[PDB]
Parts: structure tokens; C-alpha cells; sequence
DNA sequence: GGGGGTCCTATAGAACTTTCCCACAC
DNA sequence: TGTGGGAAAGTTCTATAGGACCCCCG
């Protein structure tokens, strides 16, 4: 987002100001934070920061991963070898990461 | 000035990857 | 020249902070 997430202290401050029935304009003045942001925190504090964001995609498909492992499970070929063998177009390092993730 | 609202959009911050080192190995 | 691995920098993700743009009251 355009700004950082409300921290613990700024949420605690929001909290007590709410119990003191401070206006929103005034609240956003004292913590130098947009009203937009505060309004949403107070409407439902328990779920602030709660909604995950779908991540970027891995560089390798489940197939490619499975082939990479099969190649390394069998023989001592280098990561680079495997990458060229399955014409993989993912970094030599990524392959190693996959191999290492398989125990 | 005080108070309130709705909606566009650039980005935080995370997930994942790649680059860049390193001590070593041929 | 290469390796694999640790660290740091890059890429790629989308929910959300900012703030634009509305309103009314004294």
C-alpha cells in the first residue's frame, strides 16, 4: 500500500482514542495517518492485517520439480546439467533449491 | 473551521528467484 | 573454468494506505 501498515502502538493509540470518542479527523491528526486507514482498522480491528495476498508463481511446474528430483535421485549430475537436460529455463540455483527441499 | 463519506492507484511486504560471493575441485 | 551453499538483491504478487474528491453543520 501507499503507506506502511499500522503498527501495534499506532493500533493501541487508535484503540484508546476510540474509547475516548475522538473524531476521525482528530484521530488521524494525532497519529499522522489517513482517515481511510483508521476507519477500516476501527470498523474491524481483530481482522486488521488478516487477509493474505496470493504470492507470485514458482519458477518451475510440479512436473519440472518432479523431473528435477528424479534426475538427482538417480545420478550425481550437477544442477547445471539437470537444467540443460530438461531444458529448464530456471536458474541453476533454483534447481538446487528444489533438490534441497526434497530432503 | 468542524464533522462525515466513497473510490482510484501506487506500493509494502511477502513469497520466490536470481545474482553474487565463497572455499574448494577438477 | 567449474561446483554447491550462504547472503544479498531482484522479481512478482495484491490488499490496502494515501489522499483525491464528495457531502453537511455552525
Amino acid at each position: 500500500p501507499r503507506g506502511s501498515a499500522l503498527s501495534d502502538t499506532e493500533r493501541a493509540q487508535l484503540d484508546v482514542m476510540k474509547l475516548l470518542n475522538v473524531s476521525l479527523h482528530e484521530m488521524s491528526r494525532k497519529i499522522s495517518r489517513s482517515r481511510h486507514c483508521i476507519r477500516v482498522y476501527l470498523k474491524d480491528p481483530v481482522s486488521y492485517g488478516t487477509s493474505k495476498r496470493a504470492p507470485r508463481r514458482k519458477a518451475l511446474s510440479v512436473r519440472d520439480e518432479r523431473n528435477v528430483i528424479r534426475a538427482a535421485s538417480n545420478s550425481c549430475k550437477t544442477a547445471r546439467d539437470i537444467r540443460n537436460e530438461l531444458q529448464l529455463s530456471a536458474s541453476k540455483r533454483t534447481i538446487l533449491n528444489v533438490i534441497k527441499r526434497s530432503g
